[PDB]
Formats: structure tokens, C-alpha cells, sequence
């Protein structure tokens, strides 16, 4: 008496950010957001059910999660038991190919491969869209690695309404690179789910970040109709640079940056000066990821080597959508 | 037919800071201000007007001014001139006890003693508030810098009600002390006049900005009345992140910080976690000023010291309003 299933998925990186949740329940977002599914960085997991288990048991690298750091796992499983009336306890094991919560989505591919290798087990036969919608329970940006290439979150009104969904481009992402410059892989101090509803309370700038959003993402859509890659640049770097602005503004205020991060954003804007377009982002955590032509990759990583060591390089392509198993 | 005068002014830092101009002629400001004046950095100058000039002379730290580096002291020789209606050149020698342009306020010392000697030389016989009101026109932080102690610049509605004054302590600023972390003594990219035009002007974090600079302003008042460094330190600091987080907003976003300035603001944190109350403002520069309790100062230069040279570590106590002087 027992259900098995396994699955692996890509991290994705927002282009357009997710920050804030309108409903944090069903993990329903106040903006849409934009992603690009990445090659380099992947969860693998497998799950058994099993009416023998005595208790949920997460194992992460091989390592044997704690309470707390299982508390948040155990609330997926609840809700995908409630919504297959499935009354066993389960084993989750998972192989994180990415640091983990330090701001390279390791929550959006963990969440996604969980919610893939759950959906085999118990037979659920999502369609890609209730994927997309079961995996958000989990992390939001969990819902974009889905799909491969790029994606869009459409923020919708409801637990119905609120998913992703596939961005075609003409290939264009098969055009593009994206260069993580790794200043520190550690675990980050304020999660992405507490820095963001912190944001939301209190930031006097959260309404400034709103009003921007729905711009930002027409602006990116009519640059990928167009292969216009310095519009798009210019637009998610100051996308990204918003929403770090909001952390400032909340009380207390914190940020995500450390000095390695501000060293390696104005080196991008010296590599722009000096000829090669690319145009940063980040994300909850120190660490900076460089948008740039696959023209470029490399011209990038000898400048950038000026400065950091090889080994904090770390090139990335378009990836797939999630890629399910049966065991 | 020669007139001459002469003045010393302080540099002052503002806890809770002036940034945006609702009238860029008069330089009235978006919001009211309150600023410490300190003993330590400082401009002494003196102005000779003389109908056989050939044209206005600015001598800064020894060194010839050219056009560029002269235009503004220019605006405000004219400003000066046609008060007085006075048709003479003038010759401007200053020297700055203070490093120019790198977010430590020369300007405010600068103009403020510039104004003092033009008041001097022309006989103008103003007022401490017709003297700050002058101050005023040759750069905001200026007219606080007329002042010793704490001083507040009321924003006022025009050219007449816009000026600073005293703001009595009890002498409490006497107990109170500003380390310096100077990251970077050099020019600044963005001067203060043209970063924060950017970010009125651009700026969707500007309205957050100025929706709480009057409950900060309050907050420092009632903490000044009950001596509460603590609560004066939590809202001057967040005070001074909530000014830098607006820049990041800006259309193209920009920072005035610099990887030693987040170094420096962790290091500050760190010290209040091991029991230093210590609390960091900065201003439009890459350097990092501390405000901490007398007691405390030797204390935190220690600390500091970890990661910081000797020379990096200017401490500044209460100072003196501006001083004027007959030639
Ligand atoms: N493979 C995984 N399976 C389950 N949960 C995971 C997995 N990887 C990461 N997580 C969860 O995601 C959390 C980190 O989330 P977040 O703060 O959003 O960081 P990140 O930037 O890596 O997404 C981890 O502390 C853990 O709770
Ligand atoms: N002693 C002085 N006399 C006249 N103008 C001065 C003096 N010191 C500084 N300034 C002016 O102030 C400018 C710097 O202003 P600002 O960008 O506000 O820098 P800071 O942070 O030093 O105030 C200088 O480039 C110069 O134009
Ligand atoms: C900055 C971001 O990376 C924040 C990601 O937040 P998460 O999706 O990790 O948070 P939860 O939904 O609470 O799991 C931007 C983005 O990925 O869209
Ligand atoms: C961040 C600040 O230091 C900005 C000072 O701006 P300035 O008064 O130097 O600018 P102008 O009025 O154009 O001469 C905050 C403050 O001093 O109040
Ligand atoms: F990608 Be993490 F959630 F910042
Ligand atoms: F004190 Be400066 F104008 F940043
Ligand atoms: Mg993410
Ligand atoms: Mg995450
Ligand atoms: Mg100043
Ligand atoms: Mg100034």
C-alpha cells in the first residue's frame, strides 16, 4: 500500500518580479511576474506515500531535515493529501543542483519537483495549467518552472485564476545567457516569504513598485516581439533595482544587498560602458545574475574575471518545463 | 572702492534629511529638515568686491576654480549683487576643513560662509534669519549651518518663510557625538542638486519619501524633549535609508552608495547587537556617519577598527553657529 512518483524541474529567474502576496493562504500575488527558465540549476525529487509511515519525512541532499526546516514541506503534503482525501504519511527525498535559499530559486524548482512528483503518485493527471496552480501552494515562483523558455504568472483573482503559462518568443531564449555572479551561497537571513510580507505591511514604496509592474511586463512583451535585447535589459534592471528599493522603505528597513552585490552591479555597468550590453538582476539574496547574449557570455566572463574567480561564474541557459517520472 | 569681509561656517548633517526642491530658483525645499552642527569640519572665507576687478575670482583650497567650478559661486555673487545692487566683480578665496563634494556637506559650510562674508563686505546687517534665508539661495543645507547645535529648516512657502533656526536641547547635544566613516573623501558622480532633481522628478518611491518626513520630523522632537537616544537613533536611521531608497526609484535608478558604505552599515548593526546603541545616516556620498552617545565613541572606534584604518575614523562633536569677521 504504497504511491510513488518522482520528478525534476528547473529554477526559473524573474525578469519581472513576484514581491508580495495579495492572498497568503493560496499564495495568490499582488503583480504578475516574468520568468525565465534556466538549464544550470534543477531539483530532483521523489516522494512515497505509504499507509507503513508513521510520520512526513524530508530528506534534502541527503541530509535529514528538522522539524522547522520541514514544517513548511509538511504543509504541501497537507494540502495535496486533503485534495486526494489521502490519509498516508510520506517521505520526500530531494537533490537541490543550486544553493539553497540563498536567492537562486531553489524554492521555485524544490516546489515545482514536489508538486510533479506528488501529482504521479497520487494519480492526479493535472494538466500543465493545475500544475502550474498546485506548485504555486507551495512557493510562488514554484508555479513558473512549469514551463521552460520564458513564462508569465498571471497574477488572476483566485486559486482558479492564478497560474503561468508558457511565453513563446520565436526562440529567442535560446538567443540569450544569463551569468550568476555567486558572492555568497549561504543561507539568506530574511526569507523571501518574510521579506516580501514584511514589504507589503509596511513599506511606504510598496505602492510605487505596484504602480510600475503591469508597464514593465507590456514593455518586456513588445521587446521580445521585437528581439529588442537592450529594452528588455533596461527594463528588468531597473525592475529588479525597484523592487530591492522597496525592502528600504519597509520598517524596519533591511536589504538583501551585501558589498559584493553593489561591487559586481556597477562592474555590469562598466562592461555596458565599455561595450558589452548586459544588464543585471537580483533577487532575495547577495548574489547577481547578468542578462547577456550568448554573443557575449564569454567577453562577460573575462571582464567580470578581473574581479571574481572562475569558480563564481556560473553560466546558464534557457531550460525545459518540468519533466515527470513514474518509479 | 574695495569692500571686504569675511566668515567661518560649520558643516552640519542632517537626521532628518532635505532631499528634493519644490522650487529649484529659491531652492525652497519639498520638506522640512533638522540637522546637527558639528566642530570638526568647517570653511572659512573671504570676499573681495572691487570696481577694478576684470571678472569674479574663485579660489578653493588654493587652487584656481575655472568656469565649470565656478559657475554656481557665480549665481550666487549675482544673487548677492543685485540685493545690494552692487555692480562690482568679486574675488572668492575659501579653504575647506572638509572634503568638497564627497556627501560631508561642504556645500553647506561652503555657502554658508560665502553668504556670511557677502553679508560682512556689503554691510547687509542681516539677521540670523535673513542670514539663513541668503544661505539659503547658495544651497539648502546651508541656511542650517547659520546655527550651532540642532537646527530645523522650516520648508515655509516662499523666499521669506523658508529658513532655518535653533532648536533648544537643554544641551543635550553636548552629550552626542557623529563618527565618520570615510569610504571615499573623493567628487561625488551625482552632486546632491542634480540627484535629487532626478528624484523628484522621477523618483515612484518619492511620495513615500515625503508621506513620512513630518512623523519623523515629530518623533525626533519628542525625542529630543525626553533625551531618548535610542528613539532618536531607530528613526534617524531609517530616516536616512528611506531618502537613499528613493534614488533607486529614479528613472535611470542610480545609488549613491559603495560597497564599503554596506560594510560599514552591517558593521553598525553589528555593533548595536553587542551592545553599542550606535545608528548610521548617510547623505549623497559613499561614506557613512555614526551617531553614537560620548560614552560610547572610544567604544565603537574599537569596534570599528576591525575594519576600518585609523584615518578612517573622524569623530565630530556639537559645533558652533557661523562666526563673521571684519577685514
Ligand atoms: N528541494 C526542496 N524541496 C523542498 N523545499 C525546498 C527545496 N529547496 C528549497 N526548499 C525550501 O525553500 C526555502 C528557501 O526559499 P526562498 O527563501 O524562497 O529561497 P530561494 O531564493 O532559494 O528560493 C528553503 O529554506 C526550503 O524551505
Ligand atoms: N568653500 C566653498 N565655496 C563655494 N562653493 C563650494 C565650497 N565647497 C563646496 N562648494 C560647492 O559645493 C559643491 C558640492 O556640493 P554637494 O554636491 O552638495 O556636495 P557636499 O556633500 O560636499 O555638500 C562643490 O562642487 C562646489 O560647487
Ligand atoms: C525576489 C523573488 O525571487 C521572490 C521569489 O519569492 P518566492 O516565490 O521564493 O516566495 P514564496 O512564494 O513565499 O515561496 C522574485 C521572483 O522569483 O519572482
Ligand atoms: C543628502 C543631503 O545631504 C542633501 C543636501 O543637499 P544640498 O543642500 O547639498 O543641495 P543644494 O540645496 O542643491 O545645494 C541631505 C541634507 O543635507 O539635508
Ligand atoms: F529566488 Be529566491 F526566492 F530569492
Ligand atoms: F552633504 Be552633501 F550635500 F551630500
Ligand atoms: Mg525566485
Ligand atoms: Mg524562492
Ligand atoms: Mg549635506
Ligand atoms: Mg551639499
Amino acid at each position: 500500500a504504497m504511491l510513488s512518483g518522482k520528478a525534476r524541474a528547473h529554477t526559473n529567474i524573474a525578469l519581472i518580479k513576484y514581491w508580495g502576496k495579495a492572498n497568503e493562504e493560496y499564495i495568490l500575488p499582488m503583480n504578475s511576474s516574468l520568468s525565465l527558465t534556466l538549464d544550470a540549476f534543477y531539483t530532483e525529487t521523489t516522494v512515497t506515500f505509504d499507509a507503513h509511515y508513521s510520520e512526513d519525512v524530508f530528506i534534502l541532499n541527503g541530509i535529514l531535515q528538522n522539524e522547522k526546516q520541514t514544517k513548511k514541506v509538511k504543509e504541501f503534503l497537507n494540502l495535496v493529501r486533503q485534495q486526494a482525501d489521502c490519509t498516508w504519511f510520506a517521505k520526500v527525498e530531494s537533490q537541490n543542483f543550486v544553493p539553497t535559499a540563498a536567492g537562486l530559486a531553489s524554492s521555485a524548482s524544490g516546489l515545482a519537483a514536489l508538486a510533479g512528483a506528488c501529482n504521479v503518485a497520487l494519480g492526479l493527471n493535472l494538466s500543465a495549467k493545475d500544475l502550474s496552480r498546485l506548485a504555486r501552494r507551495g512557493s510562488g515562483s514554484a508555479c513558473r518552472s512549469i514551463f521552460g523558455g520564458f513564462a508569465q504568472w498571471n497574477k488572476g483573482h483566485s486559486d482558479e485564476t492564478s497560474f503561468a503559462e508558457n511565453i513563446p518568443a520565436n526562440n529567442w531564449e535560446n538567443e540569450l545567457a544569463m551569468l550568476f555572479i555567486l558572492i555568497n551561497d549561504g543561507e539568506k537571513d530574511v526569507s523571501s516569504r518574510d521579506g516580501m510580507k514584511r514589504t507589503v505591511e509596511t513599506s511606504s514604496f510598496y505602492q510605487g513598485w505596484l504602480d510600475n509592474v503591469e508597464k514593465d511586463l507590456s514593455q518586456v512583451h513588445e521587446a521580445i516581439k521585437t528581439k529588442d535585447f537592450p529594452r528588455l535589459g533596461e527594463i528588468i534592471e531597473a525592475n529588479g533595482l525597484r523592487m530591492h528599493g522597496t525592502t528600504l522603505g519597509a520598517v524596519p528597513p533591511f536589504t538583501y544587498w551585501s558589498p559584493g552585490s553593489l561591487q559586481a552591479m556597477a562592474l555590469v555597468r562598466q562592461a555596458r560602458a565599455k561595450g558589452i550590453p548586459c544588464y543585471f538582476t537580483m533577487d532575495a539574496g547577495p548574489n547577481v545574475k547578468v542578462l547577456v547574449e550568448k554573443k557575449n557570455l564569454e567577453a562577460l566572463k573575462t571582464f567580470l574575471s578581473e574581479h571574481f574567480s572562475k569558480e563564481q561564474l556560473v553560466p546558464a541557459f534557457a531550460g525545459p518545463g518540468i519533466e515527470l517520472f513514474e518509479t
